[PDB]
C-alpha cells in the first residue's frame, strides 16, 4: 500500500527534544546539524508537540527563532516541515494564488494529484486560516477551460469505485474519440466532465479502451487537442488516475531536470509527501528513470539543505 519515509520517533520526549533545539540556537552561532537531524527524525505531530514545549519552557516561539538563526533554501524546508500537516497544503495553494501573479503549476499540482477526500479537508482547512473561500480564490485567479477543469476538481464529487460496466467504458472512451480526433476543432467540456467526474477505477479501463479504437495513448490526443494551463492540468489529472506516485515522481524529476533546480516544487513534494506516500514515489521514480531519487538530490542540492533532503527521502540504494 501506500508509505512514507517519516514515522513516529519511539521513545518520543517533546521537553528533552525543546532544550536540544533551543541549546542549538542559544548564543552566537546556530548548529545547524543538530536541528536537521532531529526535525528529520520527528514526525510532523510530533513536531507540533516540540513547538508547544519549546513555547512552554522558554516562552519563544520555535518558528520564529529558526527564521532567524537559519537561511537561504535550508530554512525554507525546515519552515515548510515544521507547517501542520493538515495547512500545508492549504498554505501553498495560498501562496501561489497571492499578490499580482498566480503559480498554476501548483494550483495543477496539487488539485489534480490530491484526492476527494484530501481536497475536502484541504477547503475546510484553507477557509479557517485565511477566511476565504479556497474555490472562490480560484475563479477569481484563473480563467477559460482552466479554471472550469479546477472546480470539477474541487467539488471533490468524483464517482466511487463500484463494479465495471463494459458498455459505459465503451461509451465514454468513444466519447472523448468524438470530442477530440474526430472533431474539426475540439469538445472541451466533454473531456472535462469525463476526466472529471468519473470513478479511478473507470477511468483506467476508458484509457485502455480508447488505445484500442483510436491507436493514440489518451495523454497524446491531449497534446494533439489542447494547449496552456489546461493542457498541463488534463495530463496532470490522467497522470495521477493512472497513479499519483507516478506523477509525482515525475514532477520531482522535471524539477531537478537541467540547469538549476526548481526548489519550491522540491520540497513542496518531499514534505506534504513524507508521511504518505514518498516510499512509493521513489520505486516509481527509479523504475521510470533508471536512477534513485536519492542520487538525483544528492547530486543538485548542497549544505545543510542537501543533508535534510538526503534523511527526509533515503533510500540511498534503491
Ligand atoms: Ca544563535
Ligand atoms: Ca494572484
Ligand atoms: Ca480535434
Ligand atoms: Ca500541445
Ligand atoms: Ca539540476
Amino acid at each position: 500500500a501506500l508509505r512514507g519515509t517519516v514515522t513516529d520517533f519511539s521513545g518520543f520526549d517533546g521537553r528533552a527534544d525543546a532544550e536540544v533545539l533551543r541549546k542549538a540556537m542559544k548564543g552566537l552561532g546556530t548548529d545547524e546539524d543538530s536541528i536537521l537531524n532531529l526535525l528529520t527524525a520527528r514526525s510532523n505531530a510530533q513536531r507540533q508537540q516540540i513547538a508547544e514545549e519549546f513555547k512552554t519552557l522558554f516562552g519563544r516561539d520555535l518558528v520564529n527563532d529558526m527564521k532567524s538563526e537559519l537561511t537561504g533554501k535550508f530554512e525554507k524546508l525546515i519552515v515548510a516541515l515544521m507547517k501542520p500537516s493538515r495547512l500545508y497544503d492549504a498554505y501553498e495553494l495560498k501562496h501561489a494564488l497571492k499578490g499580482a501573479g498566480t503559480d498554476e503549476k501548483v494550483l495543477t499540482e496539487i488539485i489534480a494529484s490530491r484526492t476527494p477526500e484530501e481536497l475536502r479537508a484541504i477547503k475546510q482547512a484553507y477557509e479557517e486560516e485565511y477566511g476565504s473561500n479556497l474555490e472562490d480564490d480560484v475563479v477569481g485567479d484563473t480563467s477559460g477551460y482552466y479554471q472550469e477543469m479546477l472546480v470539477v476538481l474541487l467539488q471533490a464529487n468524483r464517482d466511487p469505485d463500484t463494479a465495471i460496466d463494459d458498455a459505459q467504458v465503451e461509451l465514454d472512451a468513444q466519447a472523448l474519440f468524438q470530442a477530440g480526433e474526430l472533431k474539426w476543432g475540439t469538445d472541451e467540456e466533454k473531456f472535462i466532465t469525463i476526466l472529471g467526474t468519473r470513478s479511478v477505477s473507470h477511468l483506467r479501463r476508458v484509457f485502455d479502451k480508447y488505445m484500442t479504437i483510436s491507436g493514440f495513448q489518451i495523454e497524446e490526443t491531449i497534446d494533439r487537442e489542447t494547449s496552456g494551463n489546461l493542457e498541463n492540468l488534463l495530463l496532470a489529472v490522467v497522470k495521477s488516475i493512472r497513479s499519483i506516485p507516478a506523477y509525482l515522481a515525475e514532477t520531482l524529476y522535471y524539477a531537478m531536470k537541467g540547469a538549476g533546480t526548481d526548489d519550491h516544487t522540491l520540497i513542496r513534494v518531499i514534505v506534504s509527501r513524507s508521511e504518505i506516500d514518498l516510499f512509493n514515489i521513489r520505486k516509481e521514480f527509479r523504475k521510470n528513470f533508471a536512477t534513485s531519487l536519492y542520487s538525483m538530490i544528492k547530486g543538485d542540492t548542497s549544505g545543510d539543505y542537501k543533508k535534510a533532503l538526503l534523511l527526509l527521502c533515503g533510500g540511498e540504494d534503491d
